[PDB]
């Protein structure tokens, strides 16, 4: 049965850790994944989470089954974090939450659910954009199809271009939008923007699909769901796909959640079943430990303060390390302007790197970075940060 | 879009929880879901487990991303569990294993795999078997034909029926197998027959599943794996499924495992590459709470004595239960002799009851059975085994 089988082609993104890992050389460089960094070079779990963990050392009685949807204190916050403590979605109960493996996870039970309840054929997603948005897609059944985004040239948020693209998309067809940090290009529509693709969005009949997995990085925690809740403000259906990797650092615990959003309780129930089905032919119910976590720091006065902190702590971090690798380059001797790096928002920079430059980096200076030309700043460290735009200057 | 969804009917097992949860009444016993209870009633988390959590609380530096197969010293020790130590599978490396989101995690990303990388088109199930057998298939694309096991009159496994009813599979058909504690029979097949099962297939050109979730829980750890490991000793191609949900009581940690079975290695990398590839689409990479655990617990002499002896403890409980459980019927007055209980294996044991009598033991009696007339033997401890018999007899 397997004599035939082909060898799939390595993740641009998740290839690169064995890349470098397999890559001896001390000085080695790794700006892939995006996971956060210290100044140290390490990506240690947050106190906070430490703190949780003990509670649930000594409090837990049993690991009995978690239920399709997880915890509902899990799923209660999240809708609070998404759309605001007031809103009248969860005044309504126009809303449910499922508890998934990972943004990942939450990603594929919402392509799952729609590819089976619904009469979606095709999801548009931006370009560029996480390339591993094609493959869940890819493998529910549904096309994808892609609309243009970025201006490589100003380096902007090409917004004609946008909605000329989309003007192909047809009533009943998922666009899927990213709540903020653009990956990879960390450029954000503005709140006009968000609203102007809000108007739009419900006079062509499309179903927004928001994937977060960066709140709290862009700006804040409530300043980067403003984008999400002006088409909630607006839309009777919508679905949001977050994950807490980042925010929490809990990456390998798998923290994520699908949230649906339908006109009223009563539909939105209905539908939700469905997507419960799904979920329970795919992994029946999901990990407690992570959301477990998730739920008792925010749901505790003293742990929730002291996690909003560390979160500040790593975005100011990273803002720093971009302002930082924009002088070293000018410094160092960089003849083109990076400037635009510091308008960007998240973990990463679209360096506008070509394909070969990221080669010859990697091959000749163990610089580790996306064949798009995507870094991830996060990993940057004031000590590292010399020999990389040394690296990155003698391959401009 | 979500107005035409239709509600999804519910799981004969996990509806169970919320009709359990949902109904009042004190005396309400549950005889539902597979899950482990001691002499109280309750099913705590495993001291072993506990052990295991601390020394994590401690000695865990990161939560940076697991890698998409998982903990290595994981699969590693999982394969040594099914396979033996000596094992030539293992010093061959014609093995590979993906560390998954549960049982039923490893089922979807194999039959994922198999659906996109392989040429097979349909997949045997025993009748009976556990009901989510079928849904996760379909949902891969794949085609579930049964085969029938249980000789509903001497309650014994059919074997003429099985081999006449298998007689019917072609060569590139995948036949699922459960290793040990037949869900919903406890009926297992002999060593013989094991034996016969093993040979038959590499002449059909079958390619074997095997479903591990109990393994442990029959006569021992490695006794239960003779059945799996006739096969493995004859076949060059097998995909395993197996869980640490029960023997672990890591029940919401989502632990299980994927393992792949090729000729040779070189042939097990390029099919597991696909392999990965699916998982990939599906959640990324796996949670690592529950699987440290149990890597940390099988790693060290001490822990895994200790977790050895709690499982041994768990298997001894419920046969006394399924004895004590035989004798008060009779006790009690029952009519029908039901002494083939204890011929069974596993948690469960197939009552014989007829969906009325499910049906008006719960209503009327508030004890909780499977409609199929699966009753957990797990469940009953000394002092709900009075009422529970006394409903029963009173409905029969
Ligand atoms: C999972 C490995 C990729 C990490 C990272 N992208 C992770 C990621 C996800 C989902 O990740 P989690 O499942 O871990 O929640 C969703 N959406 C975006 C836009 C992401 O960048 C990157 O390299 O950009
Ligand atoms: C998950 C809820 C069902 C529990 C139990 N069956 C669980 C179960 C599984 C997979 O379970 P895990 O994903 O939790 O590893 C695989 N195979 C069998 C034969 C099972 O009975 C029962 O009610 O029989």
């Amino acid at each position: 049965m397997f004599e035939n089988i082909t060898a799939a082609p390595a993740d641009p993104i998740l290839g690169l850790a064995d890349l470098f890992r397999a890559d001896e050389r001390p000085g080695k460089i790794n700006l892939g994944i995006g996971v956060y960094k210290d100044e140290t070079g390490k990506t240690p779990v947050l106190t906070s989470v430490k703190k949780a963990e003990q509670y649930l050392l000594e409090n837990e009685t049993t690991k009995n089954y978690l239920g399709i949807d997880g915890i509902p204190e899990f799923g209660r916050c999240t809708q609070e974090l998404l759309f605001g403590k007031g809103s009248a979605l969860i005044n309504d109960k126009r809303a449910r939450t499922a508890q998934t493996p990972g943004g990942t996870g939450a990603l594929r039970v919402a392509a799952d659910f729609l590819a089976k309840n619904t009469s979606v054929k095709r999801v548009w997603v931006s370009n560029p954009s996480w390339p591993n948005h094609k493959s869940v897609f890819n493998s529910a059944g549904l096309e994808v199809r892609e609309y243009a985004y970025y201006d490589a040239e100003n380096h902007t948020l090409d917004f004609d271009a946008l909605i000329n693209s989309l003007n192909e998309a047809q009533a009943g067809d998922v666009v899927l939008f990213h709540g903020c940090c653009h990956n990879p290009t960390g450029i954000d529509p503005t709140l006009e923007q968000w609203q102007t693709l809000a108007q739009l969005s419900v006079e062509k009949g499309w179903l927004p699909l928001f994937d977060f997995a960066y709140q709290g990085f862009a700006r804040g925690l409530e300043e980067d769901a403003e984008g999400l809740r002006a088409f909630a403000a607006m839309h009777k259906e919508l679905i949001v796909a977050s994950s807490y990797s980042k925010n929490f650092g809990l990456y390998n615990e798998r923290v994520g959640a699908c949230t649906l959003v339908a006109a009223d309780s009563e539909t939105v129930d209905r539908a939700f079943s469905q997507m419960k089905a799904a979920i329970r032919a795919n992994y029946s119910n999901p990990p407690a430990h992570g959301a477990s976590v998730v739920a008792t720091i925010l749901s505790n006065d003293a742990l929730r303060a002291i996690w909003e902190q560390e979160l500040t702590d790593m975005r100011q971090r990273i803002q720093r390390m971009r302002q930082l690798f924009v002088n070293t380059l000018q410094e160092k001797g960089a003849n083109r302007d990076f400037s635009f790096i510091i308008k960007q928002n998240g973990m990463f920079s679209f360096s506008g790197l070509t394909k070969e430059q990221v080669l010859r980096l990697r091959e000749e200076f163990g610089v580790y970075a996306v064949a798009s030309g995507r870094v991830n700043v996060a990993g940057m460290t004031p000590d590292n940060m010399a020999p990389l735009c040394e690296a990155i200057v003698a391959v401009l």
